[PDB]
């Protein structure tokens, strides 16, 4: 190969604020022309020793190579270590300025940044998916080597290195922190193997925060556990379960065949559908109005409201809140999940369709879909960059029942047995909890917050807690609360629980 590339600074990645998130910092690539180094063998062992290397293995390595006119001593070193190999002052030896990728706020933006290659290029999250914003061009200069490997003239600069552009995203750090901070303490307290947290702009389509555990510090290159390393919230699928209740509601609602003070009858706790027995936790209801179902979480009940309306109205609202639909995010093998479909619903799929069973969605999916829901029935595009100009939006569920739907989720949260643990002091939340049995437990909580004008929506997931009590509205709730009560008050929402007398 004649010439050499001289590679490009890769765009700075910036949370929303301008908060440096992904910072390209200069590392030298030590490299040696070895015909040069063959002249000079007295000064090998110094060489080996200044690279951490043993000093017959390191003989042997140039002997092998000592016909190549390049090859590479060693990548990444800091400028000031590799400063100290070319102070040796040892024949054949050459330096490249290289870049390495430092991430100032670690394993706390770990996921949804991503982290670069040896190559310095974009390998997981924000880094891979904006890979090409970000990496630029690289350069390329006009070298004349006698025939050994002198650096004569550079007579012309051939084609300018072009730097990478700079990204802003749609994280919040402030937020991410107490997201990040809360999730963690969330996993200890419940021995829990795995969780998500996402948090969203329901104007904007914004992701203000996304956290996962286990998490990874990406500026330690080694050890690298792949499992610390997968974003869960965008590539781990799990059933919804009772969290898809206000979708079926709003099929109800939107149907006219149903309002919220109707009635049904869930007694005995229990409904038989041919082969399969469709079954609620506490069985100790008969007659349940709308908001009631999703307050006790009533499989039988929203089963009937189901059967009533037909599965198609159910599916319909699911698909365009997007549940098991593509999130136009375009990211790193980014699981799409499952939303079952049919010509004909038979009975048992028509019933699990309503309470969450059968279904496979992502937690950005389903904060989303809980997005459209708090935004008066609009979905706005999902974005990971900081929103300036507010795409179109579209109308997935009528404001009216997008508006019902909300004052029974605020119910589901202030009401008598309700999930209390949710409850954000000061403001009026609204949310729905969903238990989803694998035994193995997922525990989720979906909401959004002030419900007199919604601003976040957040879905809280916890994977396998290990503790006596596992159910979305004991472990999941909980971490709504603090996470909501801090995120609002971080974005300076104004308190809405007020007087009214
Ligand atoms: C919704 O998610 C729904 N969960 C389920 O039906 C599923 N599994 O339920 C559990 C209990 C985990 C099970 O082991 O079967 C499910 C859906 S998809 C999937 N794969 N698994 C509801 C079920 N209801 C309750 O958990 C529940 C608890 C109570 C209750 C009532 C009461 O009066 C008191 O005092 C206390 N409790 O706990 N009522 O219903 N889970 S959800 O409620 O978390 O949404």
């Amino acid at each position: 190969v004649r010439h050499i590339a001289i590679p490009a600074h890769r765009g700075l990645i910036t949370d929303r604020n301008g908060e440096p998130l992904a910072v390209s910092t200069p590392v030298t690539t030590l490299w040696a022309n070895p015909k040069e180094l063959m002249t000079a063998k007295e000064r090998w062992p110094q060489l080996a020793a200044a690279l951490g290397q043993d000093t017959k293995l390191f003989a042997d390595r140039i002997e092998q190579n000592a016909e190549r006119e390049f090859i590479y001593l060693v990548r990444g070193l800091t400028p000031e270590q590799g400063e100290g190999v070319i102070a040796l002052k040892v024949p054949g030896v050459y330096s490249i300025e290289e870049f390495r990728r430092f991430y100032p706020a670690g394993e706390v933006v770990a996921h949804a940044v991503g982290f670069t290659d040896v190559d310095d290029r974009g390998r997981e999250g924000i880094e891979l998916a904006f890979d090409e914003w970000l990496a630029g061009v690289p350069g390329k200069r006009q070298v004349l080597k006698d025939r050994r490997g002198r650096v004569i003239k550079d007579v012309q600069v051939t084609k300018n290195a072009k730097p990478g552009k700079t990204l802003a995203l749609s994280i919040d750090l402030r937020l991410q922190y107490l997201a990040h901070r809360e999730l963690r303490n969330a996993l200890l307290e419940n021995g829990a193997k795995a969780g998500s947290l996402v948090i969203m702009d329901v104007k904007t389509g914004e992701i203000l925060a996304m956290t996962n555990q286990p998490t990874y510090n990406p500026n330690n290159r080694r050890n690298l556990q792949p499992a610390a390393m997968r974003n869960r919230a965008m590539i781990d699928v799990f059933e919804p379960g009772s969290t898809v209740k206000p979708f079926s509601m709003s099929a109800a609602l939107a149907s006219g065949r149903w309002k919220p003070s109707d009635i049904v009858d869930v007694y005995p706790g229990t409904l038989q559908i041919g082969r399969y027995t469709i079954r609620d936790v506490s069985r100790n209801s008969r007659q349940l109005d709308l908001t009631g179902i999703l307050i006790k979480s009533s499989n039988v009940g929203i089963s009937k409201i189901a059967f009533d309306i037909g599965a198609e109205s159910i599916y319909s609202v699911m698909q365009q809140v997007g549940l098991g639909q593509d999130t136009g995010l375009g990211f790193p093998g980014e699981r799409v999940g499952n939303l079952p479909n049919h010509r004909k619903w038979p009975k048992a799929e028509t019933a699990t369709l309503a309470y969450g069973y059968g279904l496979s969605v992502t937690a950005i999916q389903l904060a989303h879909a809980y997005a459209a829901l708090a935004n008066d029935g609009k979905s706005v595009p999902l974005s990971m960059t900081r929103v300036d100009r507010v795409p179109d939006g579209v109308q997935v569920i009528s404001p009216e029942v997008a508006s019902t739907v909300q004052g029974m989720l605020q119910q589901v949260v202030e009401a008598q047995g309700g999930v209390f643990r949710a409850q954000v002091p000061g403001y009026h939340a609204a949310g729905k909890s969903g238990t989803a049995r694998k035994n193995a437990y997922r525990s989720l909580f979906a909401g959004f917050a002030p419900a007199t004008d919604p601003r976040i929506a957040m879905v809280v997931v916890i994977d396998e807690p290990s503790k006596a009590g596992y159910f979305g509205g004991l472990v999941s709730a909980p971490v709504f609360s603090k996470v909501m009560a801090g995120a609002l008050r971080l974005m300076n929402v104004p308190p809405d629980n007020l007087p009214t007398a």
